């Protein structure tokens, strides 16, 4: 009883028929001996194992949700022996909806499937088909339940692996009006999880569409979500936003006068307020990154210009004199990038917060 | 009634009641009535008689000094030439000062005599110089102080012209700067006239050259108090004002200089933070540009790093003041040129308003 493929069939079928909560050590031994003694899974060993796992799922597991967690636990250990890497997709894709429908009711099922997802992403590695399935189910879903945690944590895991792919797929949902609020909410959650290579959003249409929402959408709730995402994103590529400064400043002027005057989101008269709540934080990040250019915009964007100053007064009285005023001109502030070489986003955010008095 | 006036005076000196008797004021009033031109002979004879009484009866009798001053106050309109009143004030100054603490009302009577002189039909430098010299040498101090402030309130430019002579003397600079602070604090008018007098330049000269921490700090307090009274006129002085800040920022590292006093002088100028506030409050864009690029203000060798090391050091030491001040509204309104060129800021503003606006920028 040490590595036979016949043994794996007998041990798995016996375990599925009477599952224990962690798989016993002697089951791990049979699997480990099997994986060692089968070195060519793509030559036939993986195919016969797949047919067996398919049979066990069909005949014994598919219609017994209490057995899902046990089957996933076995599926995690036997993953290296499946053979072609497309078979592991086929199994995760096969288990997605069965796991999602029973995440809140079957103990440990969410945990086992999440560990299964994480192990797939961190082995020997075009995630668009995975992401879209997670995205479409997450958009339709709208205290957090286990079903929503699985979709969120899986989306965050896939986004951590492929940040550029995560944002390209999300951009499609930003373009549709009925999902823009949900897409922007998930974007905030993505940036909050601290994924790498957030600067890749510039090689993707998402950044421009965030700005388009801030310029065109008329719902106070939508624009505020877009503004929160923008404030979180800018510290991750501050030296690359120089061409966007006129747009960013015009967005500030629009939100500053929110009480006055592309698939648009209209105003919701039931919930939308008359001022953008996150506008003060937007002033802070603009003043923290490019103060000399920002105050020059406020100085020289007529009557409307004078009003821009008057409405900026309550933000001026909240910020200390910026150190850039001792070091740079309006030109070298945009051109000299030494500020950004030395500091990362977490330091840059802290430095911006250090300027706020109230 | 000329002759009957003298009879009352001669009798009163030997027979004074602490207030003058009822019969003396009546003769005086009628005397001044029928004497319509005192500078044409009547005032001259009155002076000669008053001198005689002082010599033969008053000079060495201090209790009659107070009585004599009361007589001199009432007969002041009839003395004639304005030099006659000064001659008597000049003549009585030292006798009054020597007995101010011991003879009751004498200090107050001479002060009221001084106030009556200043409030009738009206430079004052000879008055001030006499007061200044004695002040540089308590009711005696109060008389000298109140009179100097009273003369300074009437003639502010003359007060500061006379004070400039004592500022130029090293042994008198600390006291002169202290008196200047007391003068500005007394709220005198026309403080902007200090620019049409050499005193302002010598305040800046002390700030640039003197080496006593105490002296420079006094000069800095005077400068901080003065700027809100003429903020739009200091544009030609900005390079000097900025260089003074840089010198005091590194305090731990002809003209009669006050040297360092090893007994009390510290290693830092206490009033430097307030100087940053007033400079940043009045000309922020020009001030931060000086800190940004002091190359534009200081002779230097462009092929060396000494001007860059100095620039970084000025910035690094200015960090603690930067963290104390809000963003200035000028950064929304002016360029470095129009901040110096646009004077609308200063038209409606008074000294107290400019100070309050400068304080509104301080985080404390």
């Amino acid at each position: 009883s040490s590595g036979s493929s016949r043994d794996l069939f007998r041990a798995l079928n016996s375990f599925i028929q009477t599952p224990t909560l962690p798989p016993p050590a002697d089951l791990d031994a049979i699997i480990s001996s099997y994986l060692e003694r089968h070195d060519k899974p793509e030559e036939g060993s993986g195919d016969r194992l797949n047919d067996e796992l398919l049979a066990i799922w069909d005949k014994a597991v598919q219609d017994h949700p209490e057995k899902y967690a046990a089957f996933v636990a076995v599926l995690r250990q036997l993953r290296p022996g499946l053979g072609a890497p497309a078979r592991t997709f086929q199994w995760w894709d096969k288990l997605l909806d069965p796991v999602l429908d029973n995440a809140t009711r079957e103990k440990g099922l969410a945990r086992s499937f999440m560990d299964f997802t994480l192990e797939i992403l961190s082995s020997s590695e075009g995630f668009i088909p995975w992401l879209n399935r997670l995205l479409v189910r997450w958009m339709e879903l709208r205290s957090t339940d286990l079903k929503e945690q699985v979709l969120t944590d899986a989306l965050l895991a896939f986004g951590k692996k492929d940040p550029k792919g995560f944002m390209n797929a999300l951009n499609a949902f930003v373009l549709r009006r009925e999902h823009r609020n949900s897409a922007f909410s998930l974007l905030c959650a993505f940036v909050n999880s601290g994924p790498p290579h957030l600067y890749l959003i510039l090689q993707t249409p998402l950044f421009g569409n965030i700005l388009q929402s801030l310029q065109k959408d008329e719902s106070t709730f939508t624009v505020n979500l877009a503004l929160i995402a923008l404030v979180m994103l800018l510290p991750f590529f501050p030296g690359d936003i120089v061409p966007y400064l006129p747009t960013l400043f015009n967005i500030y002027a629009r939100l500053l006068f929110w009480d006055r005057d592309w698939d648009k989101v209209l105003l919701d008269p039931d919930y939308d307020g008359h001022s953008v709540p996150y506008l003060p934080e937007y002033f802070t990040i603009l003043y923290g990154l490019y103060p000399i250019n920002f105050v020059d915009y406020i100085r020289k964007p007529d009557v409307h210009a004078a009003e821009i100053r008057e409405r900026s007064e309550r933000f001026r009285k909240q910020h200390l004199l910026h150190p850039n005023f001792y070091e740079y001109t309006i030109e070298t502030e945009k051109t000299n990038i030494t500020r950004w070489l030395k500091s990362e986003a977490d330091e840059i955010i802290a430095d911006c917060m250090a300027l706020v008095v109230d």
